[PDB]
């Protein structure tokens, strides 16, 4: 069957990765990213190691992200010390503590997420989600402990703060988020004059926005804003899909950085066949670009051994002209594989058996 190929696959990919990886690192983003998959997979087919292996690095990092307790020191930019506590690439993290907690509820995995969390609502900034990549890292952490909560507030705060990044990268015209305010066009421009939209970057949205969809309540006084956000944002992604079947790292501009690429193209394929399985966006429209995009993963990227490959690396240098490493693997490339794997199998299982 088709749906069994592709859950044999998750395991490959899985298995892999956690073969490979059999000690835990830190709480920040990348490990964080991985882990938003594993979590998948493991409600798709209840491997028991796959729960464990969360579990392991959960009690690893004491059930916390950054770890510092001095309110007055703590930062939103960019950091990897523990002083970064209101940073939201230390706080995905809670997105897995908070699924670990609703599978076993013990008051310990989430006390740290609440207690950040619950601090940065109480202050008056709103520009915590500064950068594109934030929005998958921080808004599912909103909607999974109001979930857990039932406090308000985190919805109100989602709201806040999704409005202030909407406001800095979200292009009206293009239906596309540049990756931060600095990238906004007709100051900075690809190579060759185009609006420059990085991938990734709008993969990590997409997605982040088909997690919040899943778990917010259907009464929630936004919910109709997320949802045309994401039906804007899903039609202008699969518009420059490019023939291949994925997306360049500088999305309406192939030649700026050509070649394939598999972490944003992973996301959209996620986030399109979610929103198409759950009925948010128009299933004749978006059905053949997750096929063309399925493809791609499925026989350019995924090697066979289970090695996710062309994932664009955190440090890459790069000029036009050059490809990514067909060898390029990533603890958040493979996470975005599985969240893309996993809903597949959700379509496939949803199709008449003949």
């Amino acid at each position: 069957s088709s749906s069994a190929e592709v859950v044999d696959i998750i395991h490959k990919v899985n298995g892999y990765w956690q073969t490979n990886h059999p000690e835990h690192g830190r709480s920040f983003w990348d490990n964080a990213a991985y882990h938003t998959g594993n979590m998948e997979a493991y409600f798709l087919t209840n491997k028991p190691e796959y729960l464990e292996y969360s579990k392991g690095w959960a009690e690893h990092n004491e059930w916390k992200g950054a770890k510092s307790d001095h309110k007055a020191n703590w930062k939103y930019s960019y950091g990897e010390s523990n002083d970064y506590v209101l940073f939201g690439d230390y706080q995905i993290c809670f997105q897995t503590y908070a699924d670990l907690y609703n599978l076993e509820p013990d008051t310990h995995k989430i006390a740290r997420a609440r207690e950040v969390m619950e601090y940065q609502m109480s202050t008056p900034n709103n520009d915590y989600w500064w950068w594109a990549d934030g929005l998958y890292m921080v808004m599912p952490v909103m909607t999974k402990l109001y979930n857990i909560t039932k406090n308000p507030l985190y919805l109100e705060k989602l709201h806040e703060y999704l409005a202030y990044a909407d406001s800095i990268m979200y292009d009206e015209e293009a239906g596309l988020y540049y990756r931060d305010g600095k990238y906004v066009y007709p100051k900075h421009k690809s190579v060759n004059g185009k609006k420059d939209f990085w991938a990734r970057g709008d993969g990590w949205v997409l997605a982040g926005l088909a997690k919040v969809l899943k778990d917010l309540p259907e009464t929630d006084k936004y919910r109709q804003e997320y949802i045309d956000r994401f039906r804007t944002l899903a039609k202008s992604v699969a518009a420059c899909q490019q023939p291949e079947g994925y997306w360049t790292r500088s999305m309406l501009d192939a030649q700026h950085a050509p070649g394939p690429e598999t972490s944003g193209t992973a996301f959209f394929t996620y986030g399109l066949q979610w929103g198409v399985n759950n009925g948010f966006l128009d299933s004749a429209h978006y059905q053949p670009v997750v096929e063309k995009a399925w493809k791609y993963l499925s026989t350019v990227a995924l090697q066979p051994d289970g090695k996710i490959g062309y994932v664009q690396p955190i440090g890459e240098k790069a000029i036009p002209g050059q490809v990514v490493d067909a060898n390029s693997t990533s603890n958040f490339g493979v996470g975005a594989f599985l969240l893309a794997a996993c809903e597949r199998v959700r379509y496939l299982e949803s199709l008449i058996q003949h």
